[PDB]
Order: C-alpha cells, then structure tokens, then sequence
C-alpha cells in the first residue's frame, strides 16, 4: 500500500493502472479545476472497449458534445486544430475518433498536474 503508493510515482501510465492512483489523481484534480482532463481521458477508455456500432456513434457523439465541441459543459483545453480534427472524425465514427484529442489530454496531465501531484501533501501523506 505504501508500496503501491510509491509505484505510482514509476510513471503516469503506472498511476493511471491503479484504480486507487486514478481516485487518488482525481481528487487532486479537483483542486486545480482541471478533472475534466481525466474525466475526458477515461470517457476515452471506455469508448474503446464499445462493440456495437450503435452504440458507437451514439456515445462518440455523448462524449464529443461533453468535452470537445463549442460550448461543451467539461470544455477540455486542447488546440483547435484537435478539436477540428475530431469533429471531422464524427462525421464517420469509429473507435480512432478520439485518438488525437486524449493524447493531447494525456500529455496535458502528464507534465502539468502529475509532477505537481508528486508534489502534493495528499499524495506524500501515502508514502
Ligand atoms: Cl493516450
């Protein structure tokens, strides 16, 4: 546990391997008023493992108006060009549509918040 806690300090993708090191990261999050970084990021994971070409195009376009489109509620700051490139990927919805827009997410959290979090009382409190 205190094991655990260090290994999240491994990398970002260790951190994001752990459910506790994803609850851990959030709260932190939550504190910067950044969440919709992950929140985004994991919508992403989830969208991945969707089978059905229904329900493919149906949460494409949930996850698309949430996080990436103009006005969306959890506006994620990535660049415009990004952003374009993933609404013309919704015109043909597939399993890729977000792959552009969550690796800029990931990079986002990886060399803002994640060093910060290392930092962190929360997360030196763990060992
Ligand atoms: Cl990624």
């Amino acid at each position: 546990s205190t094991e655990e806690a260090t290994r999240w300090a491994d990398s970002f993708d260790v951190l994001l391997s752990h459910k506790y090191g994803v609850a851990a990261f959030r709260a932190f999050l939550k504190t910067e008023f950044s969440e919709e970084n992950l929140e985004f990021w994991l919508a992403c994971e989830e969208f991945k493992k969707t089978r059905s070409t229904a329900k493919l195009v149906s949460k494409a376009h949930r996850i698309f108006e949430e996080f990436v489109d103009v006005q969306a509620p959890r506006e994620v700051n990535i660049d415009f060009q990004t952003r374009e490139a993933t609404r013309k990927n919704l015109q043909e919805p597939s399993l890729t549509c977000f792959d552009q827009a969550q690796g800029k997410v990931h990079s986002l959290m990886e060399k803002d918040s994640y060093p910060r979090f290392l930092r962190s009382k929360m997360y030196l409190d763990l060992l």
